[PDB]
């Protein structure tokens, strides 16, 4: 199906914007969940989980809450970044930090409100089955916790000003960065109900695809510097780009090897916008 | 069945210890998680599950996982709590509490691993169908999130030093403290099966019970029930709870023995 991305960003908005119903306590916790929410960002994971089922010719809106939660899995990741005892941040995209405009104890709990409500939206999806909601929900719990995402926050504040070595930095990137990412493409397989061997394929797609993320993104803050610990750091320049095209090609590889009955132009498509500089 | 207390907590604080394992990435995430989980105490919250279980004619083992991630739900709140930037304790039951131990960006990791494996361990249930899971999930989140414990959380920490009125503190116990001990039970009867009479008895049970409870802390320790209503109207609230959870317990239809949760509401009325 033909699905402009703008489209899909546009679509994700307006659900995110009224994805959580105003205070019957009368507190600021759900203006504070919905700030972050609406802090406005590319949407790259919700929209990777819907075109994912579009090339999987499946009714795209099927995923939507599992996108919804997704966000919410990320923005929640977000907060609890930010604060003080964390990275520190007091700005993101140019405006404050959850924590600046309400404090750290608000922007603790809008954080664990968010995960939670994550997980109370999937189970609450009316347009898949419970064997399917239970498929995506162990998923994401995986994706997210010990093991995943906040595995991988554990691993980077731990090696923070610290020489790691590059199996450590991609152990950092792909269980904090690409958990999320490959949970958007294999909830979404799994929701189209896909055969095991264009799964395989969905996965490393989905790996490689989370390794030129945080690849392109270092190259890209030196070439930055260029004009008037890390993967550029570790493999200088040239190493950075030898290793993003390698999973470029592999990414590419793997889409090729899905069977002909899925169009696979979208994801091919978000290969390009990863790789693009 | 016959499931002394003291027993069943035993078997609660074993599965527990070995409810996480050590993982590849070789940090203190896991060593966090299981220091708080072990703190051990009451564990009335995943007790309350099983013996619920029991009293509805079912295999209390079936609620085993449903009753760790309750506890591990519990326990994350517990770590969050305790920050600096909340309650800021450094000690809880004689031992430091976690962010004291492990620092506090650990501490708040150690938390959202928690909060996230309970999620994980109720999915992967396989004595569970699909669909009691989904209920049991979905039950769990609700009761857990903005409008539950953590709305609970908020509205307290928003009342901090002042003068809050009685339905406000209501409020707040009733979402800090009852949505989790109303799961407890109310999970245990969807797992059960039990009729709709059954679960609004049920209900009725946990909430008063849940009440009991925080009205039996504030005249233990001698804003609270006793700064509000004086000891003696305090006492009378604590009664008139104890007397509701038991009026709700006798409604129950009696192919169901109610016997242990009435052995609940006693021992914590007692002292």
């Amino acid at each position: 199906t033909n699905l402009p991305m703008n489209k899909l960003i546009d679509e994700v908005n307006n659900e995110l914007s009224v994805a959580i119903n105003k205070s019957v306590m009368d507190t600021q916790l759900e203006e504070s969940m919905l700030y972050s929410l609406n802090a406005g960002g590319k949407r790259i994971r919700p929209v990777l989980l819907l075109l994912t089922l579009d090339s999987l010719n499946t009714e795209y809106e099927l995923g939507m809450k599992s996108a919804i939660a997704l966000e919410m899995i990320h923005t929640y990741s977000l907060i609890h970044d930010d604060l003080p005892a964390m990275d520190n941040d007091d700005y993101r995209r140019g405006k404050l930090t959850n924590h600046k405009v309400y404090g750290e104890w608000t922007a603790i709990l809008a954080g664990d409100a968010l995960l939670t409500k994550a997980f109370e939206l999937i189970s609450s999806d009316d347009r898949l089955t419970d064997e399917v909601k239970i498929k995506v929900l162990q998923r994401l719990s995986i994706a997210s916790g010990h093991v995943g995402m906040v595995g991988g926050q554990m691993l980077d504040m731990q090696s923070e000003g610290q020489p790691i070595d590059l199996e450590t930095l991609e152990m950092i990137h792909k269980t904090k960065t690409g958990a999320l990412l490959t949970f958007a493409v294999m909830s979404a397989a799994d929701i189209a109900n896909v055969d095991d061997t264009t799964k395989e394929h969905l996965e490393s797609y989905s790996y490689h695809l989370g390794m030129m993320f945080q690849i392109k993104d270092d190259l890209l803050d030196c070439y930055g510097d260029e004009a008037k610990s890390t993967y550029v750091s570790l493999l200088g320049k040239d190493g950075a780009e030898d290793k993003l095209t390698y999973h470029r090609d592999a990414a590419v590889d793997e889409l090729t090897q899905i069977d002909e009955q899925f169009n696979t132009k979208h994801l091919l498509e978000i290969v390009d916008l990863f790789y693009s500089r």
